[PDB]
DNA sequence: TTTTTTTTTTTT
């Protein structure tokens, strides 16, 4: 009743045949060659802080992913999606923060470079309208990047309603793997930045490597494309009112798992209390191995208003002159 | 048979599609710019202790947040939180302790200042009575502080029946872990301060720092907002009984993680015993070293009252006349 | 009104009428002896890990089957699939990746030698049109091995369109279990690779042995022929630069199931980062166990180069002179 | 106008009339004595595992029966029937394997035994063709053994060429009841051994016992005669290689519905990767039981060549010589 | 007619 045997004989009759019949219904490009397939170079999104971008090796986010950022208590797992989105925000790109913790106060973002006018933030009670809220964003709009904040906080609806010290076994993670496989494919489809920061728990029973986990399931971790981990809570004194006294945390953040450049390539960044990540504070050290700053004891020799050997370095005078940051970025690259 | 490929166009027509279909099931209140949305703004709670609140920063707890103390054996974490309860009970607001340690000896409380027939203390045997009590207060009624103290006493009901030395791993955690999802969600929606305040307990196998944690686990730390520590057993000896003896106890607070102002600003307080916090033994020393009181060994030289050097230095007529703090507390703001 | 008492009698007339009867409605090669039937020999294809192919006992993937592999996170199941995309395209064969992660970037697959203007991407949304695109595809066509990524992110219709958190119990295998019984009966008629790689997530509830499983359900693995898990997360920090940095990463692939030879035969694998699955360095340790290259740890003694104790220790001149390789690959047979 | 009302009275004329009457239109084969029926004593034949031939109680397989075996993945319910289809074609018997997986690969099954110009095998495609070749072989020929492998296989007509995920609820079953009845009432006529080898797959919401049954419906069971299943996923390693390397896989077989034997008598066996069941392995534990070899942890005691206690314990000799088996199997009755 | 997914530390 169909047709015979289909032995193995490549004509190209025989195979256009098919590329003609399997358009009819899915549209024009449902099946192509790559090569003629320019959407898939992962265009690249950078995050202000040189040091992550030259650790991620692309130079930023990679579009049309999913990055989750995650680490111990108080270590600014909010500080770097804040300037993400400011960085994302500051080229002429809509922006949507939704907020889980009811954490993100406006007067300390504002500090750091966000606007205020054009953050689309929310106050979701359950994951179940805590999701839809994203879905319906970017499924439909054409936002350029929304995070979602504390993914051990997105509560499912069950429990919302019954009583406390029950049996949910897995319903948190019920929700999750079943809202990444709606949400997280039509995201290529749109090539918008989805953030989801994270928290860390831990398990019992080890004898090797590693105690502490995430909560929300595996089935996070397998479809985010760029993991980003933020540790580290060593403190520095500054000059603050000419005596000491706590003005700097220290952190560092490692790229464990990456699929656009090779992983594990660390980098060490630093952060005052209230201005944020210090971008011209950052980019001294990072000057400094590369020699294009001399790294002196007593006398920082090179070019730009003759350094020496105090706190505000650099940013004494191009926090004064902009203009200064082009010749130095596009060089250390 | 949907929409097609979502290519990315800014039309704030098909924005403002999206932000008209995700309101007719949600109310009107489920997303709007930040720049419209003042009620986020943090309202600011004082706490009496002019100390603690020049050492927060932003001049209180923030209200509508989670805030816990923890300090080691007897050092005035029970003290802190009745003087907050009487601060946000002394401008109109409803207060409700309740206990876990069986503690709360009233006749100690009613001399503090806070009152008893406006405080809704109960008894709760294990944590299902003991936090469904604070749900249905908080997020039904319109209380301005409710307090559960000593939560590493909130002990879970599948051992309250059982033999001592039972195999119960992790069900303490287990229980705070999905308490706090239940509660700590729906705060913000009435904006009213809740504080645990908790103990101090050791680990085993160290090597780095820290040998002190806390029980409940790693969920109650992540939520928390503004975290408090009260250290310091030192005692002082006044003219007690025209005598060398012990009067006062001096702990000292350290702020250590905080969302709304620069955290580690640490404040040195005074505590007698019985008459609660001294705030007018604490106003001396803030004024100290801003010399609206000048301090000299033989004579503080200032004005109210031509001190000296006892031991009721200004006490001895500010708290016989007022309105002489007014011109105090928001000239040394 | 037919046939009496069909007692056993073994005349060939009475078998040879029925073997005449039975293919003048369904062709002559509807049933036959199987000592003249030259087409169930399974013709077999390399993969060029030759740890694999010693692994695999056959020599590779045996044509005309399904094979699978799953791993745990970022353990490289898509690096494995890419080098078995290479194999094929290599002697004369188009293939044809599809993807449901939207996860191939292209400037990472041309490093390892796949090519680019030959290869057949796609981009579904549903699961729908995630099989039925490669059914019309086996079916009609000539291709030589098609692969399928991350078969729990094929999705079904019924919930693409529906809220998030509903009872949709089963409706992933209810689409798996019936597109394969429609898919993998028609494959042995053409002896095409297809590859279906897979994820892994737990169960509840457990006494003994495994608690990671994997979804889709139960029909993807009965149908699959040849089963690989790959599994391993140590690290070999290589000379990069001359410091010593990641470079290298180390799996540990073993062969669960197998119907052409015995299972259980593991092998080893190693990976660089951007150059794929190393050929060269895993030569090496293959030969050395043969010892036609002799392991000592001050002088690898015999042939090509006279190596010595570096890193690039064969590398330095086969992958700078060919036709070494064809004297060792039927050497170690 | 008709014969009155049949008063019971045992007239044995009143019987004979009636016993000459009924014969002449369904001829004399058709109703007869029991005492006399001499096709009705089950004829047996063995099964080659001994161990399951005295687990069957009547020492094999009944003849003019419908068996069946099902177990979880890779347990071997392929060797069992071909080991079945050596036994049946060794002593004088023709049979044809068909295939729906299109599994059987030729070389692996001529190690065991089954010679492979004398084994008539089918490529159907659907369930529709994938009968009758089964139906017309065995109800015209005098064929003693054939097979239908995988009945979760047997996809029916009417949706191999429909779309993937529709609405086909129960299009297996409804081939598979009404073609068993077509099929299985004429074995009896012709005393021919059919086995349907079977899937396991679970089914959901349950609070007794199995959660796992088998597909194609349930009109196989109530047909069936004779059902085994086939567990058990342990290894041993032996001495291959002279190395503890995986060389033994070891199932365990019971029988849970019998109609000729009490049921639930299991049994124990083992198998090697390549060669198939061992029988001389399988005869050392049943004969260890009956102590003609006495079980001890040193020095196997008994006859055929004073064993000891390596690995291949009676097969370094009856490996050899025969004739040894015969004074052994008939000993064990 | 077919599975889907983890969760939390305790103490010298
Ligand atoms: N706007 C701000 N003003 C002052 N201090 C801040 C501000 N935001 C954060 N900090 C502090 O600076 C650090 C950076 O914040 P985070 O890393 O986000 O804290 P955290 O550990 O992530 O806890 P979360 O996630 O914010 S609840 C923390 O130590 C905060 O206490
Ligand atoms: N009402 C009171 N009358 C007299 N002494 C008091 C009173 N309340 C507290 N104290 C003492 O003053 C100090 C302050 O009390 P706390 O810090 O609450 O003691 P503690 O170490 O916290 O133990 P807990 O938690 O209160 S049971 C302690 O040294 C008490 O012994
Ligand atoms: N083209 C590439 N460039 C740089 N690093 C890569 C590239 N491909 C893979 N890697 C890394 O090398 C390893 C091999 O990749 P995979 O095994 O495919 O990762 P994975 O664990 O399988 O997660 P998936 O399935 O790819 S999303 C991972 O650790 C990747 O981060
Ligand atoms: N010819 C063979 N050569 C090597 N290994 C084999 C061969 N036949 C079977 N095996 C292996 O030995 C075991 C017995 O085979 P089977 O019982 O057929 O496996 P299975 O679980 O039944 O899967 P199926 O039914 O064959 S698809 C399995 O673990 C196979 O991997």
């Amino acid at each position: 009743e169909e047709i015979s045997k289909k032995f193995g004989a490549e004509r190209e009759k025989a195979l256009n045949d098919a590329l003609k019949l399997i358009e009819k219904d899915f549209g024009k490009g449902s099946i192509m060659r790559l090569g003629e397939r320019a959407e898939q170079k992962v265009q690249v999104m950078s995050s202000g802080s040189l040091a992550l971008d030259i650790a991620l090796g692309s130079g930023g986010y990679p579009k049309g992913r999913i990055i989750e950022i995650y680490g111990p208590e108080s270590s600014g797992k909010t500080t770097v999606a804040l300037h993400a989105v400011a960085q994302a925000q500051k080229e002429g790109g809509i922006a949507a923060f939704i907020d889980a913790e009811h954490a993100l106060d406006p007067a300390y973002a504002a500090a750091l470079g966000v606007n205020i006018d054009e953050l689309l933030l929310s106050q979701p009670d359950s994951g179940e309208q805590g999701l839809e809220i994203a879905g319906k964003l970017i499924d439909s709009g054409a936002v350029d990047l929304v995070v979602v904040d504390s993914v051990a906080a997105l509560v499912p609806r069950a429990e919302i309603d019954g009583d406390i010290g029950d049996s949910h076994v897995g319903l948190q993670a019920r929700m999750m793997s079943q809202a990444m496989r709606k949400l997280g494919a039509s995201i290529n489809k749109t090539k918008t930045i989805a953030i989801f920061i994270n928290q860390l728990r831990e398990k019992v029973g080890v004898m090797f490597g590693n105690p502490e986990t995430t909560p929300g399931g595996r089935a996070l971790k397998f479809y985010a494309s760029v993991r980003l981990d933020v540790r580290g809570n060593t403190q520095i004194k500054g000059t603050g009112d000419q005596k000491e006294t706590n003005v700097g945390k220290e952190t560092k953040i490692k790229v464990v798992k990456n699929k656009v450049a090779p992983p594990f390539k660390e980098a060490v960044v630093e952060i005052m209390y209230g201005e944020g990540i210090s971008k011209t504070g950052e980019l001294l050290k990072i000057a400094s191995d590369l020699d294009i700053i001399k790294k002196a004891g007593a006398w920082y020799s090179y070019k730009d208003e003759k350094i020496g050997q105090g706190s505000e370095n650099a940013k004494k005078y191009l926090a004064e002159h902009p203009e200064i940051f082009d010749e130095i970025d596009k060089q250390v690259r």
